[PDB]
């Protein structure tokens, strides 16, 4: 996963808009990726980070974990720089087996987007109802 | 949200298997549907469960939450025992509060289904080649 | 009382608008249906719920309960997302003997929607004034 | 409010019946109006009282609190013994704040009015068929 | 398993009654779902209840039970409540290991409604001979 | 009242199957109707057995005692002769009181199969789906 810009995009309700992440770096501290859109003013910016998470003598499995930040970021009009008064997000943790193979762990994550991408979630994240 | 058979399609490494879940019930203590696999065993296996909270605590947020269990076996016995042991799992929460825009929670429901299709986290995930 | 969606009307001091409750579902880890217009933004909606109270070893009755939530939503021109800087509400109990049948419980649930609709209450509602 | 004799028709499962109240006098302790049911004996059966709280406590809001009472008898006796035994009842109450809008509170008592009229509240109370 | 509205029929010691079941839910403490009766008062009703359960450490086995049924209801000298007897019974649990087939699940509950019907157990329950 | 060969037909997941129960006398120790399963294996793992009792001091009330055993053999990997590693099975009881007569026992077994045969129960044990 060596850092490049990625376009993603069949963004938003319609699946129609595209976000654009630049790599800013790795941070050598956390063992934390991280890519976003803009960028001048960060507090107010869209971000995807991604931690590396290795077995160990204190931990059973390994990880990758996703952390999205989504900010809303309002001035009104005749004022100055916004400032955020939302920060929506999501956190996505992967977590795997030392003796699971690629065809596994891809079973995982193509679930998830399957499955995110499927009514069941659509509707539970846009309409926010009780499973039932 | 409300339950349906959901089949998901496009699965795994290859992006050819097909999936297919049944949500039948939701647990009173948790809010959570038994997303439970077809089959009488492999519905434990590769088994997916969903809770939408409600913003009833002092945080005044919410979570969606969907968790993906896939343990595997391992070679099962002539006496019936399916040798289940080893696993890949999970944990995707959705982290907004009650004055977000339906469409921002769509962005980031869309947006992960987005990573998910790019190498900057797939190669970190099925080939754990992590970011760099 | 399977959740259907419901147009309530002769609505405010006219008697003239309408309000539609869609349900969203019934939550299972506390007994208690809910319905709402709209729901983009929660925060920011109309909504009914109501709880069901069975008889118990620590109850000597049961209950149907109606919680009515109305928020008034504003933001300033200029500015973004409204938020709720009034919560309007009422608060409704409905509480029988076990030996009660259909016809005394009708007595109450129809006595209170002709008490309320009665000038007494319209004005203890509309007018705010001591009763006297 | 005000009082005057109250005359609530179409009462009951059937919409049939009509129950006339006496709102004689205020109470000194909890400002409530005594609505006597017509009768002497009947006085105290399908009784309901009423009081409008002022916003004297921090809390800084107030509630119009109606009580309906419907205590019912079984087979009075010879000895003049009304044999009063089974109840009924609700507590209805309205709860708005002093910066409330007049027409706001119109509509919370106008839905509970339709509420009242709606198979999703009737259905639970007089059936006793909850939601689902 | 949605716990919706069920009609049963061809009951009763001819075969020619019916019934509906109206769900009221489960109880938060109790996995066990209940079905409303037709009768107007509570006290009166033959109601219905069933739980699936499916544990694990402690048991490692699986069961699901259903609860009938009804008290005979009457009045004699006067009455208050005409008032019941719990006469009739019956209680009816399955029980299995982990990991069996839904094809073994069916013939224990379809062998049992088989058996019901057949004359071994249908005139011998109606006049509680032993078979021999 | 008398010990005969049972046929059950329609049964299993598809309604198709046939089950036949050998009659096989009585067991004194209880009282217990022996019936087992037509075939060499199905002698060994398939049965149901039955007795009926008039009330004991204990109880003013008649019992009705039936169990159905199909426990699946599987061989294990040097086996020769298979044996039981899921022991499938359901209990099912009647109890009815020294007044009650015909139609209280036929509402109740008829119920019961009627109750085996609806869709909640179909998908709460078959599938083992809990009802929510």
């Amino acid at each position: 996963a060596k850092l490049e810009t990625v376009t993603l995009g069949n963004i938003g309700k319609d699946g129609k808009q595209t976000l654009v992440l630049n790599p800013r770096g790795v941070n050598p501290t956390n063992g934390v990726a991280s890519l976003s859109q803009a960028g001048a003013v960060p507090a107010l910016e869209k971000r995807v980070t991604v931690s590396v998470s290795q077995p160990s003598r204190n931990r059973k499995n390994y990880k990758v974990q996703v952390k999205i930040q989504n900010p809303t970021a309002c001035t009104a009009n005749g004022s100055c720089d916004p400032s955020v008064t939302r920060q929506a997000y999501a956190d996505v943790t992967f977590s795997f087996t030392q003796y699971s193979t690629d065809e596994e762990r891809a079973f995982v994550r193509t679930e998830l987007a399957a499955l995110l991408a499927s009514p069941l979630l659509i509707d539970a994240i846009d309409q926010l109802n009780p499973a039932y």
